[PDB]
């Protein structure tokens, strides 16, 4: 591809060694905070137990929290629902001049905030895998809780929430 596999625009990026995705530093996930200069295998493909590389993001200059292995499944977790096709409109949060938005949904949650708190310098951040895997549910009902039911952002949420679900049962089986 030409363009990031999670905003789908163009620009600086970074392929990955092992699969067709490419990436902005800033979009992948875990964030990078350099070009890498060899090897390199994105959150999606690299192994769980033989880690090829550390990636140079905020976590590795940082050191309660989410073990070494947790980290990586949570991000691939995080990673997989922000490449989804379907997963664009939960980049961002809705606008409070939508429909009172924000008086309907009073625990708002977008990826952005997921992405933010798997950083341990969050003052919030994850300390467990359930905490994000409720934060991803949370979202999905908060979508089908404000969205008009025949909408296509609320069949986009109903359909990536189950895909979510199954990803789910391959990384914690
Ligand atoms: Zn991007
Ligand atoms: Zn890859």
């Amino acid at each position: 591809e030409d363009f990031c596999a999670v905003c789908i625009n163009g620009g600086e990026l970074l392929c990955c060694d092992r699969c067709p995705k490419v990436y902005h530093l800033s979009c992948h996930v875990p964030a990078l905070l350099s070009f890498p200069g060899g090897e390199w295998v994105c959150t999606l493909c690299r192994s769980l137990t033989q880690p090829e590389m550390e990636y140079d993001c905020e976590n590795a200059r940082y050191g309660p929290g989410l073990s070494m292995y947790d980290q990586k499944k949570c991000e691939k977790l995080v990673l997989s629902l922000c490449c989804n096709s379907l997963s664009l409109p939960f980049h961002e949060p809705v606008s409070p001049l939508a429909r009172h938005y924000y008086q309907i949904i009073k625990r708002p949650m977008d990826l952005s905030i997921i992405r933010r708190k798997l950083q341990k310098k969050d003052p919030a951040h994850y300390t467990t895998p359930e905490e994000v895997v409720s934060d991803v549910r949370l979202m999905f009902w908060n979508c089908a809780k404000f969205n008009y039911p025949d909408s296509e952002v609320a069949e986009a949420g109903r359909c990536l929430e189950v895909f979510f679900e199954g990803w789910l049962k391959e990384i914690y089986p």
